[PDB]
Parts: structure tokens; C-alpha cells; sequence
């Protein structure tokens, strides 16, 4: 259990949320802090949302994991905040490594850390004036939040996550254009070679990005015409995918 | 059945494979004309590799997609090339629309369809001279090829379609390097701005890039963390994420 990558100036503030249906109840205690959790959290009854906003503390996540039985080889990956963009299936949790893009003066890129067991959702993040402001905000609300599992809860928060980014892209956007201008309005008009380029990128783009997604059916679709024996070979081809844009 | 964008200056020209186990038997006649395939090309005891050279014609593949049971929408998308990078479970066939990158002075993009059934693999190419040279010598020689199913050859094409897109990347990045030198050492050197942004534009592919592969998972996974009624939510968030680098 190996933390690299200071960020964030403050300690570990675990806080947990109970819900229980359409009822209008929305219990949140933030009294967690590692006995306050193991024990006193159970009741198999409620839906549960662990939130860890300090990622810093190598030992104290460690046991948070044993606690919440989420396998060692994750707990390191979420401590590990320069790991790539993933998903894994363990069984009785799945665990996946999310980037947030925090345009704070220069863009920072920041990790999340979600999983999911049966009725139990584990978030981990870096910092905290999140997007998860409204998460909150529609468990206040009598919703479909409440009514709903917590494989619904990891949705939304995904939904939260993937809706910043098209606010990242279309910065990135003026970014270009207002540097594609000045070098071109700076004088040296003998420059439509950027957009040659410009469209050898997009075409890589639509021929590649789409292409991972492609090759990760044969991986992990069950299905009648693809022998599970030439499965070894799909998983090579979309291990050689993973690498072209890493 | 509607064709647009005309990328051949020739006629169609079907060729067909058959391979039975390691003996040294690879009959292929180029004698498919469209009846020369629908009854004569039957023998349900032999491993066929259908290869179709011609896009142009919406009235051929219409019927050589009715005498192969390729599902009429799969059949309107081989005919627009314009198609994006997909897959689809048919159930009995698997159609896959893949991109091909060819360096022929600028850079030109061909697409290549792929259809899976149970011992059939049909590809459907703009031009010929591809790649698909070594996928016939390794059908030549006595290997692995012919021993297994159409499963194995849908591999072996993807494998060397994959191969070809870290050629495009290579020469993309040389592209880029020559750019950006004349640009900055073009005496506007008052411009780490480039840099700048080449980090936005890579921290944003590393965050989103492998999410399309992410969210798919929820999608196409039987799991007992996902109940069937939230999956529709799931497919949501992918296709909100498919849009973002469309
Ligand atoms: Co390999
Ligand atoms: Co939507």
C-alpha cells in the first residue's frame, strides 16, 4: 500500500449517507473514521453511500478496503493516481479509476476512485467542491435516487463525471482556435499545412477511438461463434488498442 | 440499399477461400458471381473465408448479404462508407465496420466491413493491394489458420488492420514535430504555448479515451451489481460519451 502524487493540503474526511427508499429520510453521519465504519454501518437493510474525500493516507484507506472488502490490488490502484482510465470486475465488487479535469488556472487532472458491491457504493476522491454537490442534492430530494439501488448511484455519478467533459472539450476547442489564429494571423498565412494535419488527426481519431470499445466485446461478451479458445487472441489485440493512445 | 462516395475505378470482384483442418487443402475459386455462391459455395463441412472487392454496386452486396443472411441494416451501412468504427450482434452473424489508414501521398481513409457467422467470415474491401496479402500466405502455409474456426481469421484481420494504426501514428507524430519546429523555430519561439496545450489535449485523451471502453462494460455484462432496468441508464451515459469525440 504506496501513495505517490501530494494533492491536497488537508486530512482524510470520510462521510457516509443513508437512504432508505422514497421515505423522506436521508441519514448522513460523517462520524466514519475506520471503527465507525466496519461495525456501526452494517444494518443490512439501508443503501449506502462511503464517501472518502483524502487519498493521501496510505495506511488509513488500506484498512478502509479490508473493511469494505475491496481487494488489495485496487486499494493500491486507488492510491496510485496516476493510473489509466479503467474498470474490473471482482466479482462482488467492480472497480474503476475515473480522471476528473479541473481547469484551475492551468488544467488540473485529478483521480476518482468508484466501486460498487451489492447495495454499496465507495467513492474516493482527491479533493473535495466537487460535482458531487448535486449528488448530494438529489439524495435531498425525494427521487429516483433513493428508490433506487446503488448500481443506479454509480450512474449518476458517471453521468455527473462524463457531462465535464464537454466542458473540458470545448475549452480545448478555443484553446486551438485562438492558437491556430495567432500562428496563422501572425504573418505566416503560408500555413495550410495546419489544417492537412489537423485532418490527419481526426481521421486517426475516428478510426481508432471508437476501436477499443470494438475489440472489448470479443473480451467480455459471452456469445456463440467466438470459441472461448481464440479468446486469448482478442485479449492481445485489445491490449496492442490500449497501448497506440497510452 | 444506397450508396454514396465512389472510391474504386473498378468493378466488384468476389473471391472465396475454403480450408479444411492442417491437410494441405486451400481451394479458393474467384468463380462467385452471385448464384455461383448462394447454392454452389454450400458444403456445411468446410471453413469459408468470402472476400468481396467492391462497394459501389448497391445492388450486388444487397443480394450477396441476403444469400449470406447478413441483416438488411448491417447491408445499408456496408454501403455507407461514411460509417463510424461499430460493432453488432445479429445474432447469428457479428458485423463489424472498421476504418483503414492509406498513406497514398495524403493520408486516405477506406472502410472495411466484417461479418462473423458460424464457420463464415465475409469482408467487404473498397480497393484491394491491402493488407490482407499475408492474411492469404498465412492461409497458404500449413499453420494455425486453417486448423481453427472463422473466429481465429476475424482475429488475425483485426490484428493486422490494429498493426497498421501505429504506422499511421508514426508517421502523425513526425508530421507534428516538423510542424511545430517551423512554427517555433519560425522565429515565434515567444510561443511555449504549444506545449501548453499539446499537455490539455493528451491529459483530456488519457481521461476520455479509455471511458467509451469503461462504460460499455455496464452495458454489454451480465453482472449481479447491475440490475436489468438500470441498464438503460448505462447505455445513456456511453452514448453521451460516444458523442463526445464524434
Ligand atoms: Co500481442
Ligand atoms: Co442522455
Amino acid at each position: 500500500p504506496v501513495f505517490t502524487g501530494e494533492k491536497k493540503v488537508e486530512e482524510t474526511k470520510i462521510t457516509a449517507a443513508i437512504y432508505d427508499e422514497k421515505s423522506v429520510e436521508f441519514k448522513e453521519l460523517e462520524v466514519g473514521e475506520l471503527e465507525s465504519v466496519v461495525r456501526s454501518a452494517l444494518a443490512l437493510n439501508k443503501k449506502l453511500w462511503i464517501d472518502v474525500v483524502g487519498v493521501h493516507d496510505e495506511s488509513l484507506i488500506a484498512k478502509i478496503c479490508e473493511f469494505l472488502g475491496i481487494h488489495p490490488l485496487a486499494a493500491e490502484d486507488i492510491l496510485n493516481t496516476a493510473q489509466r482510465v479503467k474498470i474490473e470486475d471482482y466479482d462482488d465488487h467492480l472497480f474503476l479509476v475515473l480522471k476528473i479535469l479541473l481547469y484551475n488556472e492551468t488544467l488540473e487532472i485529478d483521480q476518482l476512485s468508484l466501486v460498487l458491491k451489492k447495495n454499496l457504493v465507495a467513492t474516493f476522491e482527491e479533493r473535495e467542491y466537487w460535482i458531487l454537490d448535486s449528488i448530494r442534492s438529489r439524495l435531498k430530494s425525494g427521487g429516483r435516487m433513493r428508490k433506487l439501488a446503488g448500481d443506479y448511484l454509480a450512474y449518476t455519478i458517471l453521468d455527473a463525471v462524463v457531462d465535464s467533459y464537454f466542458e473540458a472539450l470545448l475549452k480545448i476547442s478555443d484553446e486551438i482556435e485562438v492558437l491556430e489564429d495567432e500562428v496563422v494571423s501572425g504573418d505566416s498565412t503560408l500555413i495550410g499545412k495546419i489544417h492537412s494535419l489537423k485532418r490527419e488527426i481526426l481521421a486517426f481519431r475516428n478510426a481508432v477511438w471508437p476501436l477499443r470499445d470494438v475489440l472489448s466485446f470479443f473480451t467480455r461478451v459471452e456469445h456463440e461463434l467466438i470459441g472461448e479458445e481464440v479468446k486469448v487472441y482478442y485479449r492481445d489485440v485489445y491490449d496492442h488498442a490500449v497501448r497506440l493512445m497510452e
